[PDB]
């Protein structure tokens, strides 16, 4: 039944949000971090959603799972290369994936993240290790990949080890930095750790993106532009609430990141409203469309797809639209990304 059985092209799913119950439940076993469950199933059950969550209630899923995994240096590296093959499951032929270093960290971190003791695996290793996952990865499974890596809105002292991270590993595979996290806490973002971060991107050429707009105000969007500078929007979708931002962002191109699944599960969007996507799709935005965490929202690409195929309108035209966009909108060299797009045009046609 797939809605839409053509490449595709993602650009905003977190690695995080994105392990197999399967290996998640496995690190518990191999290491001693005792889960709620242990059968994957079971798993997939507890540590995922049906329902608008409440926010503690969905970060508390976090504190379920990454401990089995983060601290570990096989189990980052083993859901980096998992991930890519959960990819070319779904069709994609190019994806960007994001996290946080920080938080797959136990060493030389403050503070230590997920209630973890100390360590030996600090954030640069981190990195070092989703590459290598991913670049293993995109040699066996045929995914094009590049990651982003994740500061985080409550922690803007991290920031700059993030934009600094970005530099160190540049193509290898990082393209970009993000914002992420609680939108919602009061002025995260102009915190200035935050605020030079993205200053620091700017010059020295390192991509963009921000989330904002998901569950927060217009205003974290414009902040996010006018500020931060970001070349893209994680979700964006309280941006019409301001109709001259968003008038002004569908005359700059403005690339938003769609989680239609995501968003429903998080209470971002109101059930008995006009989905923002389907504004999106009318006014010809340039959007695309994506899973965000399929771990917690125990979901497949398709699945975002099959919400807007069928409770929503869209047509194959429409699809491939957006994933054309989406491939432009990318943060790959242009070389390369004049390349993934003759890809989608033969594959289009
Ligand atoms: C209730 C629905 C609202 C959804 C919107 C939201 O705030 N998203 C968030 N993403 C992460 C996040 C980001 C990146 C990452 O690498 C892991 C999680 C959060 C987090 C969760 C736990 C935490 O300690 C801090 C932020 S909160
Ligand atoms: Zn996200």
């Amino acid at each position: 039944t797939p809605a839409f059985d053509k490449p595709k092209v993602e650009l905003h799913v977190h690695l995080d949000g994105a392990i197999k119950p399967e290996t998640i439940l496995y690190y518990g076993k191999r290491r001693g971090i005792a889960l709620p469950a242990d059968t994957p199933e079971e798993l997939q059950n507890i540590i995922g959603m049906d329902k608008p969550l409440t926010l503690p209630d969905f970060l508390a899923k976090f504190d379920y799972y990454m401990p089995a995994i983060a601290g570990c240096r096989d189990a980052i590296k083993r859901i980096a290369y998992e991930f890519v093959e959960m990819k070319a499951k779904d069709g994609v032929v190019y994806v960007e994936v994001r996290y946080s270093p920080h938080l797959l960290a136990n060493s030389k971190v403050e503070p230590i993240p997920w209630n973890q003791a100390e360590g030996d695996l600090t954030p640069d290793e981190v990195v070092s290790l989703v590459n290598q996952g991913l670049q293993e990865g995109e040699r066996d499974f045929g995914v094009k990949v590049r990651s982003i890596l994740c500061c985080m809105r409550h922690q803007p002292s991290w920031s700059s080890e993030v934009v600094e991270l970005c530099k160190k590993y540049r193509e290898q595979t990082v393209v970009a930095i993000d914002l992420a996290g609680d939108e919602t806490i009061e002025g995260s973002s102009l915190f200035p750790g935050h605020v030079q971060a993205y200053a620091e991107a700017v010059k020295s050429g390192v991509h963009r993106t921000v989330h904002a707009g998901e569950v927060g105000s217009a205003n974290v969007v414009k902040e996010a532009v006018d500020t931060l500078k970001t070349e893209r929007l994680g979700h964006g979708y309280h941006t019409l609430e301001d109709t001259t931002l968003y008038n002004r962002l569908r005359q700059e191109n403005m690339h938003f990141e769609i989680c239609p699944w995501s968003s429903y599960l998080t209470g971002a969007w109101k059930p008995d409203t006009e989905h923002a996507v389907i504004r999106f799709k009318n006014d010809q935005v340039n959007y695309s469309l994506n899973t965000d965490d399929p771990l917690i929202f125990k979901s497949t690409l398709d699945t975002d797809y099959q919400m807007t195929k069928k409770d929503m309108g869209f047509t194959e035209e429409e699809f491939k639209r957006l994933n054309i966009n989406a491939a432009k909108s990318s943060f790959l060299p242009e070389d390369e990304k004049k390349e993934l797009l003759d890809l989608l045009y033969k594959a289009y046609r």
